[PDB]
């Protein structure tokens, strides 16, 4: 028991939560999730010591590669006949003297055949399967037989023009490195009638008895309001009970609801609210699982702890709210009575719900004609026409934020077995069901049952809170089960770590999916471990992410140790900031960065801040702390600008110091999903072979508005440039910059960047520009910090151009020229946008789904469809396509006061 635990003490250090307390949880299905998880943790092990010690390397160094080995033209044009130049290192003899082997091979060589050619090259200067290559500088290697050129660092170094640097490791003195974990399961491992929903012939009624804990301010009068939902749908008209006032909050009501208890949908909840009283007002609110985790429907007895309303949310109802009791039991208190029917009623079972389906559509495959005139959902095999087809192939096509109207409800429905011809119609089809009827959701599972695969960024819609059917929610996990990459697993890890939040229980199918990527990559076990832990202080998930952590923490390995050293780093640095904007706020920098320096030289700070994995980036070691390169940073919340050292042998070849700036007192998640955005924005464009670079620096929350940035070297505001002021100053220091040949490559790059930006921000409607928050690189890179604000922020009771181009990047982008908006250099950057807008404008669902997935997520810019909306507006998704240009011509136009 003695390593249980010690273990259980490191479990309880990385969640910021002690073990003891989940063993306290008497809720039955909290410690089934804690039991039944494990077969993902014993699964995921399994597959790591499946080819062991290579099947453990690929676990801790997954190949860090893209997703298709094929080059946009544009790329493959930047290799010379095909070919690239790479320098690999052979470490030799003692005191570790470098010796380099410059080659010229193929893009696509796997990098075996480069290992071959780097030892024929120190041969000629006078076995193969006995060395892995390494990246210089720092802890990412090539595991795998990928082509050369599908490696992420190797074509980065393709599109920015750099040398790639590899080094000649010895397998051995990698595989002897990786520990071997022997995975324990837990102590916690070793643990009337019953009628089916479908035999009960009753109407939905649900009792109110008395609510506790109604602490208001004498408010003259309160009710409880309650509605049937099916996610954000009515199942049924709202259902409020009799007024009575707050200092007595009784009312022993039986509340009668439309809706036959039979044709009750698998994911139907109770919606209820206590509101006040014409003005009414929501005083506190609370969801509710219509069936538990086990299928059964709630009887008996319930006390559910409600939630204060959030700022914005004027509805008296709360659908898209979390569902389950507050854990902070000194709240408005709920006290619910539900039916008894002398017997455990149960979901019935697939095979039940098959058989109904069959019988549904034999019975209706029978109609007459005038039976099916009966109804606009009722349609007749042989009258589909080519024009209704092509009528489908039209709606499919349209925005996830289109509305579908009732006639294209039983439209689509009448249709429903030609759309399987048409697969990606399935969002749409779904929204056109009846889920208070079970006939159509019965039928609706066996089309669900056997739908055609989708694409896993057509899948992940069918994950947010517009899907709560659990066969729905199954099917979209198989398609990214079948479908999904690591790297686009990596990329959506956000999107897929915030619709968990959706799931109406603990143990799902997107959970055991999410869990064991987590515990077979560790690239992505890193990020999914962060995310999950920057939300432990939300009590709206600190159980389900807590819980889900435990899991990870128990199968993860040695990983967690390392996990451990980052906290306790963060920690510390959470604890200073905390002081110095507590106790040495008004204080000068010289003292505060006196106190700070003290502070960190603490043996036992000392060694938490030294010595550990980056949490941007895991393949980065941050060293020893260079505190004399350390700073406390004059911007708003004074975040530390840190510096460690690489203690990477060849850190040269890459970086010597690792610079980060920590923040404590800001939101980051806004930033996080820009910066998310604007990289998937740029992968659009350069696949296009529109080279628009950006620069979608790392930026991480690590807890509540505490987060880490990753500073781009050799990079300054606008402000500071111009700080050395005439319009020219920009062009002049980028000419200063770049002298001889190479100053066209910067104007290029400036234009292009510049463009890029332009685009994204106008699509993203970002915070407003200026010079403190637009940075441009020695060698022109331009590109935009701060995305705190996003969307429609800037909303009334209408677009805007938030980076406007003022004479000083005109300048720069007509190489000097007086008269810069009449050149042929400003017609070339104005077409780079036009081409940048449409590109996004055709791949307007992805961005639009990645919003819709963050919907649940506590952002204050993004609360609604209808600040998604803003992106619809932007995108001029209602206009054709030449209406879209004009439509941003004109944006540009206006802002710019002529040009466009
Ligand atoms: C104060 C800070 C938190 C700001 C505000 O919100 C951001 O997003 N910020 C940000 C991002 N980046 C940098 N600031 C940044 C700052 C300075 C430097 N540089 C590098 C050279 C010296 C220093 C400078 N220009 O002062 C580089 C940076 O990288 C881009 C990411």
């Amino acid at each position: 028991n003695r390593e249980e635990k010690i273990l259980n003490r490191e479990i309880g250090f990385a969640i910021g939560m002690p073990v003891c307390e989940f063993d306290m949880v008497k809720d039955p299905e909290v410690q089934d999730f804690r039991r039944n998880i494990l077969n993902v943790c014993k699964e995921a092990v399994d597959l790591r010591d499946l080819n062991s010690p290579h099947s453990r390397a690929m676990y801790v160094y997954p190949p860090n590669v893209e997703s298709s080995p094929e080059l946009p033209k544009h790329i493959y044009n930047k290799l010379d006949k095909g070919q690239i130049i790479v320098v690999i290192w052979v470490i030799v003899s003692p005191n570790n003297d470098k010796q380099k082997y410059t080659l010229k091979i193929n893009h696509d060589c796997v990098p075996e055949q480069v290992i071959a050619e780097a030892i024929r090259k120190k041969t000629r200067s006078m076995y193969q399967g006995k060395y892995i290559l390494k990246v210089c500088g720092c802890d990412e290697y090539f595991l795998e037989k990928y082509p050369l050129s599908q490696y992420k660092y190797i074509r980065s170094c393709i599109m920015l023009g750099r040398m790639p640097n590899l080094m000649l490791m010895a397998k051995e003195s990698l595989y002897s490195q990786l520990p071997m974990d022997c995975f324990t399961m837990p102590s916690y491992s070793r643990r009337t009638s019953t009628k089916s929903l479908w035999v009960i012939n009753s109407a939905l009624r649900i009792k109110i008895l008395c609510a506790t804990y109604v602490n208001v301010n004498i408010i003259d009068k309160i009710y409880v309001r309650t509605g049937i939902y099916h996610g954000g749908e009515p199942l049924c008209d709202n259902v409020n009970t009799q007024r009575v006032p707050c200092s007595n909050p009784r009312w022993n009501e039986w509340l009668n609801y439309d809706i036959y208890i039979p044709d009750l949908p698998r994911a139907a909840r109770l919606c209820l609210s206590i509101c006040s009283v014409e003005e009414h007002c929501p005083l506190a609110w609370g969801n509710i699982n219509l069936f538990d985790y086990t299928d059964t429907l709630v009887s008996g007895k319930m006390a559910l702890n409600l939630w204060p309303v959030p700022h914005g949310l004027e509805d008296l109802l709360n659908p898209i709210g979390v569902t389950g009791s507050n854990p902070n039991k000194e709240t408005p208190c709920l006290e619910l009575e539900f039916d008894w029917f002398s017997s455990v009623v149960k979901f019935p079972d697939m095979s039940v719900i098959e058989e109904h389906a069959n019988w549904s559509v034999s019975r209706e495959a029978g109609f007459s004609y005038s039976h099916a005139g009966l109804s606009n959902r009722l349609a007749r095999d042989n009258e589909l026409r080519e024009n209704d087809k092509e009528q489908l192939k039209a709606i499919s096509t349209r925005d996830p934020l289109s509305e579908i109207t009732e006639q294209e409800k039983d439209f689509l429905w009448s249709h429903r077995h030609y759309c399987v011809t048409i697969p990606e119609i399935l969002p749409k089809l779904l929204l056109s069901v009846k889920w208070n009827s079970r006939d159509e959701v019965a039928q609706m599972y066996c089309l669900v049952k056997d739908w055609p695969p989708i694409k896993p960024e057509q899948a992940m819609e069918l994950l947010d809170c517009n899907y709560p059917d659990p066969m729905v929610r199954g099917f979209a996990v198989r398609c990214l089960e079948k479908y999904l990459t690591d790297d686009k697993l990596s990329q959506y890890l956000i999107q897929l770590v915030q619709v968990l939040k959706y799931e109406q229980y603990l143990d799902n199918l997107l959970v055991r999916f999410l869990l064991k990527k987590a515990l077979t990559n560790q690239r992505i076990g890193h990020f999914f471990f962060w995310h999950l832990k920057s939300e432990m202080h939300n009590k709206t998930v600190s159980q389900r992410f807590g819980l889900l952590l435990e899991s990870y923490c128990r199968a993860c390995g040695m990983y967690l140790k390392h996990l451990n050293r980052q906290v306790e780093a963060m920690e510390k640095l959470i604890n200073l900031t905390d002081i110095l904007k507590q106790e040495k706020k008004d204080e000068t920098q010289k003292v505060q960065m006196k106190f700070l320096v003290e502070q960190m030289r603490r043996p036992d700070f000392m060694d938490a801040l030294q010595g550990f994995l980056s949490p941007l980036n895991p393949a980065h070691q941050l060293g020893n702390l260079r505190l004399e390169e350390c700073r406390i940073m004059s911007s708003a919340k004074r975040p530390l600008w840190l510096n460690w050292e690489n203690p990477d042998i060849m850190s040269e070849l890459l970086f010597q110091n690792n610079e980060i700036i920590f923040k404590n007192g800001d939101d980051l998640r806004q930033d996080m999903l820009t910066l998310q955005i604007i990289r998937i924005m740029e992968n659009i464009w350069q696949n296009q072979g529109l080279d628009l670079r950006m620069l979608p620096y790392g930026c991480l929350s690590i807890g509540d508005c505490v987060g880490l940035i990753e500073v781009v070297r050799n990079s300054h505001t606008i402000m500071q440039i111009q700080c050395k002021f005439n319009s020219h100053t920009l062009h002049q220091w980028l000419k200063d910059k770049n002298k001889g040949e190479i100053y066209d490559a910067a104007i290029d790059l400036f234009t292009r960047s510049c463009a890029g930006y332009c685009v994204a921000t106008f699509i993203l409607g970002i915070g407003d520009r200026h010079n403190s928050n637009i940075m441009v690189k020695d060698d022109g890179q331009l590109f935009h910090i701060d995305f705190g604000h996003f969307l429609d922020h800037k909303k009334k009771k209408r677009e805007r151009v938030p980076f406007v181009l003022t004479q000083d990047f005109l300048i720069v982008i007509s190489k000097g020229a007086q008269e810069c908006t009449k050149t042929r250099e400003f017609e070339r950057f104005q077409e780079m946008c036009y081409k940048a807008y449409l590109a996004i404008r055709q791949h307007a669902n992805l961005f639009i789904n990645l919003f819709s997935m963050m919907l649940g997520s506590g952002m204050p810019e993004l609360q609604s469809f209808d600040d998604i909306a803003y992106i619809r507006k932007t995108l001029a998704l209602d206009k054709t396509e030449q209406e879209a240009l004009e439509y941003f011509m004109k944006q540009m136009n206006d802002a710019h006061h002529g040009g466009w």
